[PDB]
């Protein structure tokens, strides 16, 4: 809970700043250091709250809709990963970027990647 | 919003129950006809609430994570997606299953998948 | 082997023409109903050979690049998925589709979707 | 193709040994240091053999059938992505490993990753 609460950064230089409630909950914000976004990103999301004690990641995940005050892009990523603690703390994911589409281009909705944040 | 909010089942019989806040939230409870997980599930996510009015899909997602008072499989999804309107609406979906892992095991951490939603 | 050879076609009306050989090899010509793609484009991939007996699928998956001699896309689908035999019998895959990018671009590289193919 | 054949290493110690042919054609032997395997596997792919000359990378991918004559795990990974060349040359991929399945475990039969090979 402590371990995930805090301001994180990805390879992209993206800011992932987020509050883990002792109920599961993830609250905060994100900011993208790349494509069509500016400011920060209303984000939710669960993470395990009572995880396995044998070395295991924390399972979490989350979700952006690119909507803010100064853009819309019509679309939302969705974050799939695991928090590993110790030294050098890691949140290491997989997304999702969802694109709203006409049916026409639907085969074309969904970018894959991968993101890893650290506390630096 | 009135779209989205109500009770979903994807190709599975699984229940995706879920209400749109006006500011762009989705909450809820999940219930998998599949896997080690059983009764309902918090969900939370995000939707775009001003979307495209040139006939595109809604962009949404959201995160289970499998810890309720039954069970806990040390895991999260997200489905990321979008909402078609219209005679048969559709929630259209690919998601991210993050395990928990020791680094050793990282590699196979992920399941990947596709649901289809439909209100019937 | 007789299973997989032949003309399979998806849900968005592309055609799939496949060789499977003893070896496990996969080989043939792909043709996407949709995107800036036409014609045939060659296709290669692998197949389990000596699938399980139990009634699962048989894995297999193939690579298109998406340059033949009329388009280079700059791009490559790579299909992962599972031929299931009998009455309808279907291959159910997942896709991944990177374009070359700058690094700057690298982020938003990668396509992901789902196809069924069937006989018909 | 003198860029792309050779011997790479990804950052689990596993062997990806390629030719790249004139015509496109990727072939050659894999060598996973992770999961029920061992030895080398067949693998057989495409890339884009006239890729842009705008500093882009070469769109790629391939296949393994998980069977040689030591194991057969009745599964099938692909891997999709792009090589930069340059001082460091990298093969940066994402993959789906898909296992054969019953219709019922269907939900379950894809992993998602991402490898990243260099040549030391």
């Amino acid at each position: 809970q402590a371990g995930i609460t805090g301001t994180w950064y990805n390879q992209l230089g993206s800011t992932f700043i987020v509050t883990a409630g002792a109920d599961g909950a993830l609250t905060g914000t994100y900011e993208s250091a790349v494509g069509n976004a500016e400011s920060r990103y209303v984000l939710t999301g669960r993470y395990d709250s009572a995880p396995a004690t044998d070395g295991s990641g924390t399972a979490l995940g989350w979700t952006v809709a690119w909507k803010n005050n100064y853009r819309n892009a019509h679309s939302a990523t969705t974050w799939s990963g695991q928090y590993v603690g110790g030294a050098e703390a890691r949140i290491n994911t997989q997304w999702l970027l969802t694109r709203g589409t006409t049916e026409a281009n639907a085969w074309e909705s969904t970018l894959v990647g991968h993101d890893t944040f650290t506390k630096v």
